[PDB]
């Protein structure tokens, strides 16, 4: 917890740009894990990345935007099937709230314990959605840099701003490690296509580490090249 930040229930937000915050929700492990997403306020209507661990907290991430933002939720995309990223679409869909994912997240759900999206991205071969796949997903700029924490992890950048959101791929510049999923031989190929996809980023926001610079993303790539 950090100097202006914002706890409703037991989750935790953060206010990182003019329409831009940062949800973390904790589960206990090891002891309290954390694992955060975005919400962005786009014109009218809000677009959420990632749910929260559980459906409860994924509810909370929707009460906590109805009284700061007040505005309907327009859609959710989820950057991978784990636990953390995908744990609370019921109560997206709960909440009639359209949801999308890379098609392999969607096809990988089950067999994860996971409630599969509702749509399906899929990508270019060179890493960028296809826009068809990805409707009006307004400022959200979805790219998927190939394997690495997992096999069907993605990314998003925020139009119009310095961020961009690494998910489980990219770790902070402190860390010490970055596997269970995880492709060893292209995770450092993937960390760097990240980066080069978004060169403007300066804030660099992660699933398990507060958001950093972008020496994150170089830091995460010489770990990875580690691995090989
Ligand atoms: S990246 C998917 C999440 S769900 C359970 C598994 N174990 C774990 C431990 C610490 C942080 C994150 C994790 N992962
Ligand atoms: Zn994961
Ligand atoms: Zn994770």
């Amino acid at each position: 917890m950090e100097t202006g930040d914002q706890r409703f229930g037991d989750l935790v937000f953060r206010q990182l740009a003019p329409n831009v915050w940062q949800h973390t929700s904790y589960l206990d492990m090891f002891g309290a894990v954390a694992s955060n997403g975005l919400i962005v306020r786009d014109g009218g209507r809000v677009l959420v990345v990632d749910t929260a661990w559980t459906d409860d907290q994924t509810a909370q991430i929707l009460n906590w935007i109805k009284q700061e933002i007040n505005l309907p939720v327009a859609l959710a995309v989820v950057t991978h099937a784990h636990q953390d990223k995908m744990g609370g679409m019921d109560a997206l869909h709960a909440a009639g709230i359209a949801t999308y994912a890379n098609a392999l997240s969607n096809q990988l759900a089950p067999q994860e314990g996971m409630v599969a999206a509702q749509h399906s991205l899929t990508f270019a071969a060179n890493g960028w959605v296809e826009p068809a796949t990805a409707p009006n997903f307004g400022p959200l700029k979805v790219f998927y840099p190939g394997p690495g924490h997992t096999s069907d992890n993605i990314t998003v950048g925020i139009d119009g701003t310095d961020i961009a959101f690494g998910g489980c791929l990219i770790k902070d510049s402190k860390a010490k490690s970055l596997l269970g999923d995880a492709d060893t031989e292209h995770y450092a190929a993937s960390a760097r296509a990240f980066g080069a996809a978004f060169p403007k980023a300066s804030m660099i926001v992660m699933s398990h580490s507060a958001p950093d610079s972008r020496a994150a993303i170089t830091h995460t790539a010489r770990m990875a090249d580690k691995l090989r």
